[PDB]
């Protein structure tokens, strides 16, 4: 109703976060005794190591006690600040369901709060895409990179369909699956147009500095993060080499060996004009992004 005046505006018992419907809060595990004082994911998970960390909070590999099945679990760093930090907060879960099952996105098993903690269970992937390139340690081969290309785009055209827009494509935000596939994942940033926060800069669509949000920011967002991939090419967060790759330059001691038919691509993903820019259902419809 309005955030940032609740009655008491200042829970260790932890409690199921979905905007799906179940009707069921209460969380049960084997090897979970609410009795006891631990969490309930220090008792429902084997922790087996550390994937990520960073000012949000950590991401754990673990072990389900329920299943027997590996999964990842981010977690919030630090107690809501607040109902607004919580809205926030839990609106990624919103976002997450909202966007579904698809193979090309990363899959949300469940979610649930305790003690003013965030925890998003979702599926184990592989590493990050810019995890992938690092031990590649070069420019991808473009045999890779229509791959990658292809599955981010099939995300983008699911989200975009539902006039969702992810904001903050990029390597880091990209998990690699089985067999040469990837799925786009962190909805944190995921705004629905036209309902009630800002990306990584390198990868942001020129039409954002004046707040022009759409569909179309994302197809920008992808075609930079494939150039990075496929040129093994640093972005900058700003200054003239910012604004260049925003004005379709593709600079030649990066871009030289690209295919005429990924370059071709990649200048329709960087088209400036947010209404010239291709839409990522006509990208997929091209011959040479099929199968
Ligand atoms: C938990 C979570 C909730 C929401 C959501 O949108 C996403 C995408 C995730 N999510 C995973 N599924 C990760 C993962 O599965 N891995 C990648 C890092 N990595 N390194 C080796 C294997 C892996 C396997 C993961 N990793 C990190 C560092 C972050 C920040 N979130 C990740």
């Amino acid at each position: 109703v309005d955030l940032g005046t609740e009655n008491l505006y200042f829970q260790l018992q932890p409690r199921r976060v979905s905007f799906r419907g179940e009707a069921s809060e209460t969380l049960q595990s084997p090897g979970y005794d609410p009795s006891r004082p631990e969490s309930f994911f220090q008792q429902s998970f084997q922790r087996l190591s550390r994937l990520g960390h960073g000012s949000y909070g950590e991401v754990f590999k673990v072990r389900s006690k329920e299943d027997g099945r590996l999964y990842a679990v981010k977690r919030s760093m630090s107690p809501f600040r607040g109902p607004k930090d919580r809205a926030r907060k839990l609106a990624e879960v919103g976002s997450h369901e909202k966007v579904g099952q698809h193979p090309c996105c990363v899959r949300l098993e469940q979610a649930w709060e305790e003690g003013g903690i965030l925890y998003l269970q979702t599926e184990l992937c592989g590493p990050s895409l810019q995890q992938h390139c690092e031990a590649w340690g070069a420019s991808l081969p473009e045999a890779q990179v229509w791959g990658y290309l292809r599955d981010t785009l099939l995300a983008l055209a699911h989200l975009h369909s539902q006039g969702l827009v992810h904001l903050d494509v990029k390597p880091a935000n990209i998990f690699l699956g089985p067999r040469g596939r990837c799925k786009l994942g962190d909805f944190g940033l995921l705004v629905e147009l036209g309902t009630a926060q800002e990306g990584d800069p390198r990868y942001m669509a020129p039409e954002l500095l004046q707040g022009s949000y759409g569909t179309a920011a994302d197809v920008f967002s992808l075609g930079l993060t494939i150039l990075e991939v496929a040129c093994n090419m640093e972005l900058p967060h700003g200054g003239e080499g910012w604004q260049q790759l925003r004005q379709g330059y593709l600079p030649p001691e990066f871009t030289a060996g690209l295919s005429s038919e990924l370059r071709s691509v990649l200048v329709m993903m960087l088209e400036p004009d947010p209404k010239l820019r291709a839409t990522a259902e006509a990208l997929l419809a091209l011959p040479v992004l099929r199968q």
